[PDB]
């Protein structure tokens, strides 16, 4: 229970060679979730997908996407240190709470759309968004997990045809999933047909407002599906947010020279130059991890 700068606590998840353990950054006392991946047992394609994830995770900085703090690499094992989302799975919440009232769903959906679009600003497409890919933090805010399933697929994804247009369909599914508690389309062929028809069951409690937005997402033609920037201006998206309309994610400017954190770090034996080089170089080393975590 001591992998590098971290002290391992519980095991919030296990699986196929990859296992997530709740840990604590010893220098800052902060809580993190360490994704421990055994590369010896990983196949040809999954390693390519893993390295894609690590490369993406490094560029993103959205309050609704799980932050990466450190990358601890060994020959056989890879350790990815990410922010731990205390709330749990949105899936278990939809299971327990029953479903979400449009007001609650709106708050969480604004974040989902903002986060996904932010990836799109950077020409990054998730290609597979699911309600069991969505996490909740302490204050019940969405935290999109990782890039590491079929009812969430687009029509042309069956028709044999990969860009941002795909993520727009999946968000329609996600929105429906949140407000109703169920999947809009349901063996194969039965799912293939119902998704291709486009016709989904509209629940009795749904508003005209919410159904219009679903229509903006769930469009059969991939070429006729709206962008996330034009969908952000939708009425349902801004109900109780009249002055604060949803706009493409801000992205804060870099504060690589915080005096509070740098004095504490220089005290720890870190050189002022290595603190700067690690952040400018975006190395995600023990220096970078210590700095990002100190800012909490
Ligand atoms: C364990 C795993 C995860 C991710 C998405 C899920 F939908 C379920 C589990 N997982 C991860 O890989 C990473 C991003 C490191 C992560 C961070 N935080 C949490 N929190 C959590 C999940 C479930 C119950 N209580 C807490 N799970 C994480």
């Amino acid at each position: 229970p001591h992998i590098g700068n971290y002290r391992l606590l519980k095991t919030i998840g296990k699986g196929n060679f990859a296992k997530v353990k709740l840990a604590r950054h010893i220098l800052t006392g902060k809580e993190v979730a360490v994704k421990i991946i055994d590369k010896t047992q990983l196949n040809s394609s999954s390693l390519q997908k893993l390295f894609r994830e690590v490369r993406i995770m490094k560029v993103l900085n959205h309050p609704n996407i799980v932050k990466l703090f450190e990358v601890i690499e060994t020959e056989k094992t890879l350790y990815l240190v990410m922010e731990y989302a205390s709330g749990g799975e949105v899936f278990d919440y939809l299971v327990a709470h029953g479903r979400m009232k449009e007001k609650e769903a709106r708050a969480k959906f604004r974040q989902i759309v903002s986060a996904v679009q932010y990836c799109h600003q950077k020409f990054i497409v998730h290609r597979d968004l699911k309600a069991e890919n969505l996490l909740l933090d302490a204050d019940m805010n969405i935290k999109i997990a990782d890039f590491g399933s079929p009812p969430y697929a687009a029509p042309e994804l069956f028709q044999g045809k990969d860009g941002p247009e795909v993520d727009v369909w999946s968000l329609g599914v996600i929105l429906y999933t949140l407000v109703s508690g169920s999947l809009p389309f349901d063996n194969l062929k039965e799912l293939r047909e119902r998704v291709l028809r486009g016709k989904y069951r509209i629940p009795f409690y749904m508003s005209t407002d919410c159904e219009n937005l679903l229509k903006k997402f769930l469009i059969l033609n991939p070429s006729k599906r709206g962008t996330l920037e034009q969908i952000m201006k939708d009425r349902w998206m801004n109900v109780g947010h009249e002055d604060d309309e949803l706009k493409p994610y801000v992205e804060p400017l870099p504060d690589y020279k915080d005096p509070r954190r740098t004095e504490l770090m220089v005290s720890m034996g870190y050189t002022r130059e290595e603190i700067q080089d690690s952040l400018v170089g975006q190395r995600y080393n023990e220096v970078m991890a210590t700095y990002l975590l100190l800012g909490y």
